[PDB]
């Protein structure tokens, strides 16, 4: 029935402490302990479904980086994005003969700069987003916040391009978007409102797209190693355990948001898909 | 009526990222950004009240550090405590002609190693503690956790010395402990359950003892700069703002848990007291 594509939208580097909070604490013997600037993948997932094309996340906007970049300079320096034109989502989709207009549904895991970058392209889609995440980003916008993980120029484009939103309510149940495609309401954790996907593929089986609910296998453990980027510590911990339970009960794989190792092993859109 | 004493119970050093989460993030230009290893005061407060002597916090145990120390070696290395004999609470109290047996109430802000160290001394007192904090530490003990901020040997002593506990229930209102002395139920934040004191002194006026609900003036802001040592991020943020409001409405000073600058300006027990 359906085909699932992993599209490579480039790499980003940041302080490991953002990814694993307090990963290497200072000691009497190492009072000025150093961190690392680690690299991690940015990716999106296309589910080419007979009921319609579903896109999970949208990576970064092409005009994110550089002197004329939408991203503030501090942001560009703390979370630099490296991507070839081939890695841009529009191009990755073009290489699959998919036009933005062909996307029925976009699922925004959250509205961070490296997941909601290209929402603006999908003007014929219904954008599914957690209401608290939406609200939180709209406040960043309204208060003219220019630094941080919510890109003002990105949100501006969303509104100017008249996107069609479908917010997931705080206590809303999981949404069946299509046969074998369920939107999981993880709620507050890494961000204000986290959404995930459960995909049931005829051949591959079950897949949980966790996005930044779980950064990496190191995050996942056990035991859980929480991130530095976190809004609701408790919601985060609960979400990870919930994902772990869903995986074991549905015998599903868990695809982390930003795990280099796991990504290396993924079959990307230049080699094929998952059925 | 009452006399309030600030007792210097030593100094401790740790990674600044514990105090201020992500205080100096790595950048493209500083990929191996360094943390610092900062010094901060450990103190306790004695309210010599006509209704009875109230102690807020108990510092670290004398036998905490060194090869035969109660603290695990990793803990002694990440959170080293420096203290001369005079800084020990038993001695600080002795210099005020105060015997452990003279304490009617001990208020444990939380049960971290540097606040609950000497609970065992107060065998004739009622130990007031948040129930969630108590529960959390009793689990650390039962699971024989020997690393971390909850010292197994400390907890072992509490049970052996048959301390008399009074737990503050999760949704319990503030407790009037004595005229002008209220226990503030902050709940989860820095740790599982945090208690503060509001003291109304005839001369000095209102004082909020925040303990680790607010590490420092930098934590307090505004804006709030949360710590790396945190269980409930949201509860933490709520608590700080609650303190700000109480302070404003009660025209009260806020005494932070571990603020080097503020502590220097405090009149300690070797110079006098607050009335
Ligand atoms: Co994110
Ligand atoms: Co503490
Ligand atoms: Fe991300
Ligand atoms: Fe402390």
């Amino acid at each position: 029935r359906p085909k699932l594509y992993v599209m490579d939208n480039g790499r980003m580097r940041m302080d490991k402490n953002w990814m694993i909070a307090m990963h290497n604490p200072a000691t009497i013997h190492n009072p000025n302990a150093q961190t690392e600037f680690v690299e991690f993948p940015i990716y999106t997932v296309l589910i080419d479904h007979p009921e319609g094309k579903i896109l999970f996340d949208t990576s970064c906007n092409p005009n994110s980086m550089g002197p004329q970049g939408r991203w503030a300079e501090s942001t560009q320096q703390m979370f630099p994005w490296t991507a070839t034109e081939e890695c841009y989502l529009h191009n990755r989709l073009e290489q699959l003969k998919v036009r933005p207009e062909d996307i029925r549904y976009v699922v925004a895991s959250h509205l961070h700069l490296n997941h909601a970058g290209c929402l603006e392209m999908f003007t014929n889609a219904t954008i599914i987003v957690h209401e608290d995440e939406f609200n939180g980003a709209l406040q960043c916008y309204a208060r003219n916040q220019k630094e941080g993980a919510y890109i003002w120029a990105d949100i501006d484009a969303w509104i100017k391009n008249n996107l069609q939103w479908r917010t997931v309510k705080r206590h809303e149940d999981n949404i069946l978007l299509a046969e074998g495609v369920k939107v999981l309401n993880f709620g507050s954790g890494h961000a204000w409102g986290m959404l995930g996907l459960h995909v049931e593929l005829p051949e591959t089986g079950g897949i949980i797209l966790a996005s930044d609910a779980i950064y990496t296998a190191e995050s996942y453990g056990p035991p859980i190693k929480p991130p530095g980027i976190i809004y609701d510590s408790l919601g985060y911990m609960n979400t990870v355990e919930r994902i772990r339970r869903i995986a074991q009960e549905t015998k599903s794989q868990v695809w982390f948001g930003h795990d280099a190792e796991q990504f290396k092993k993924f079959r990307k859109s230049t080699e094929g898909y998952y059925e």
